[PDB]
DNA sequence: TCAACTGAAACCGAGAAAGC
DNA sequence: AGCTTTCTCGGTTTCAGTTG
């Protein structure tokens, strides 16, 4: 399973604005989640994390495949949904604000 | 897939005035479609089918959610649009009359 | 004026399928 | 094999834009 450490690395990297830890224990984080239809939407910035997952897993090849941010978003979402390593704290997510984000908890390796 | 048999059941039920079959083969039907801004509009009657779909899918809970007929209508419209089981006969729909309705064909499961 | 309405497209959870 | 990520499906939600 690559998702757990890859995502932890992405947050720890500080390369994705808004992809940040919410506590110092590094067990809860925010992941920017902007709807791709908004005017506010900028693919280069708002799709960067989804694309990186597609690039990292080889499901998209720069220069060869047509860019498809909607598909990229679905892949990371479904991976998070089915992952036993991550749990959305849905009551804490902020999808209705100008810079929307979902909140995820990282499950301890024992549960 | 729940919409096809659910809607057939609603028509067959006869509980929704104006929600009726257009032939005896039960392959074409009418769905009352009154604009919610009209004075003629009665929520309890004109939104009953839309509400029933929202209740059936758990998208509206009495005691939890505020009544919102426009959302109920949008939900059923978009589902009909996207479903391969139903096709609007737009030339037969009557949106310009005092009791407006849309006409739908039910596509055979073989197509 | 603005609530309701719209097609199109983006989005969604879940189970099957695919992949390690 | 058993685990993790992806594909498929049947709707749902949101978008800019229109309508009554």
């Amino acid at each position: 399973g690559k998702l757990r450490q890859w995502l932890i690395d992405q947050i720890d990297s500080g390369k994705y604005p808004g992809l940040v830890w919410e506590n110092e224990e590094k067990s809860i984080f925010r992941i920017p989640w902007k709807h791709a239809g908004k005017q506010d939407y900028n693919r280069e910035e708002d799709a960067a994390l989804f694309k990186a997952w597609a690039l990292f897993k080889g499901k998209f090849r720069e220069g060869i495949d047509k860019p498809d941010p909607p598909t990229w978003k679905t892949r990371l979402r479904c991976a998070l949904n089915k992952s036993n390593d991550f749990e959305e704290l849905v009551e804490r997510s902020q999808l209705d604000i100008s810079d929307p984000y979902k909140v995820y908890r990282i499950v301890p390796e024992g549960a």
